[PDB]
């Protein structure tokens, strides 16, 4: 059943419930992309940057993924749809209302079984990932939360022993608005090997970009 439609997020979800095929992840993604292109802008990674996220996953084939910043569940659906049987996505969202919409988005898209949604701040949840969430290390991290948190969380992930030789970090919005402290760290450190992907801001013609940084080991 539908939500009131009071917030943009409830309206994006209602649109999906009314205008997309249940259990069809592609259909769900197209509906969110269409709604935000035509009706109301929203901070989903979008279809053009979404294709870059697709290719990174398809190249490195992660089994254990971490996403920081869920929102309405667009990238969770996008990433989870490409995962092998037994692969897990952990997605961390601070806002309980978004987390509610994300769970519903994920259920509807048929990727429920792939996703562990955790309500809370990344800095409180990250130190718990091993003991509470049964994580050894991560194959891949998607960073798409507050941009001033990209660097402290990257270091925290390192300090907590969650990064290994070959962990792929992928960061949205390194051009728009930017995360220059994170970008200097990964590019400047011999612990990371970086690739830059120029693209466009979601639903706009503004230039944006993603950075891929593969961890070398400490
Ligand atoms: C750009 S949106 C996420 C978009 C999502 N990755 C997508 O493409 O569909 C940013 C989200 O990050 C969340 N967020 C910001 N800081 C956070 C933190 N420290 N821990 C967990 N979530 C956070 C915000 O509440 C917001 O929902
Ligand atoms: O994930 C995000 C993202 O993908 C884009 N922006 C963002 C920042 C500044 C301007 C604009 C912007 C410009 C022009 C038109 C519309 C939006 C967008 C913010 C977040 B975030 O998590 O805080
Ligand atoms: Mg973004």
């Amino acid at each position: 059943n539908l939500l009131a439609g009071d917030t943009k997020e409830q309206r994006i979800l209602n649109h999906v419930l009314q205008h997309a095929e249940p259990g069809n992840a592609q259909s769900v993604l197209e509906a969110i992309d269409t709604y935000c292109e035509q009706k109301e802008w929203a901070m989903n990674v979008g279809d053009k940057k979404g294709k870059i996220v697709d290719a990174v996953i398809q190249e490195h084939q992660p089994s254990v993924l971490l996403e920081l910043g869920a929102y309405c569940g667009y990238s969770a659906v996008r990433m989870a749809r490409l995962l092998s049987p037994g692969a897990r996505l952990i997605t961390i969202e601070i806002n309980p209302d978004c987390a509610a919409i994300t769970q519903r988005m994920v259920d509807f898209a048929g990727v429920k079984d792939k996703v562990t949604l955790v309500v809370g701040a990344s800095q409180d949840i990250i130190p718990q990932l091993k003991k509470k969430y049964d994580v050894d290390t991560l194959d891949m991290v998607f960073l798409d939360h507050w941009k001033d948190r990209y660097l402290p969380d990257t270091l925290l992930l390192e300090e907590c022993g969650l990064l290994r030789k070959g962990t792929v970090l992928l960061a949205d919005n390194v051009i728009c608005p930017g995360a220059p402290d994170f970008l200097a760290h990964v590019r400047g450190s011999s612990c990371f090997e970086c690739t830059h992907y120029q693209s466009f801001l979601e639903y706009r013609e503004v230039v944006d970009g993603l950075e891929k940084a593969i961890y070398k080991g400490p």
